[PDB]
């Protein structure tokens, strides 16, 4: 074993690109509940209680449109999260 890997495990899925986000939030490639899953995954329960994300992912894509989720990726990428993104 190694339990650094508590952090430095493989598979880290959703990692985009801030653009791949934002103009593909909607499609089949980029849908936003995706989106909104990788927050609520990899984020404190307080960043989806901060962007609404933390009710039921149907009320949250109906409600939350594109902008809070784009806003919301950036700011998480740019607060250097503790999700094992190259942190522990």
């Amino acid at each position: 074993m190694k339990d650094s890997d508590k952090e430095k495990e493989n598979g880290k899925m959703g990692c985009w690109s801030i653009e791949h986000v934002e103009q593909y939030l909607g499609t089949d490639e980029l849908p936003k509940n995706d989106l909104i899953t990788y927050l609520q995954k990899n984020a404190d329960a307080a960043f989806l209680r901060h962007w609404k994300l933390t009710g039921t992912n149907k009320s949250i894509r109906k409600n939350r449109n594109c902008s809070q989720l784009i806003a919301a990726y950036k700011d998480f990428c740019e607060h250097g999260t503790k999700s094992g993104l190259n942190q522990g």
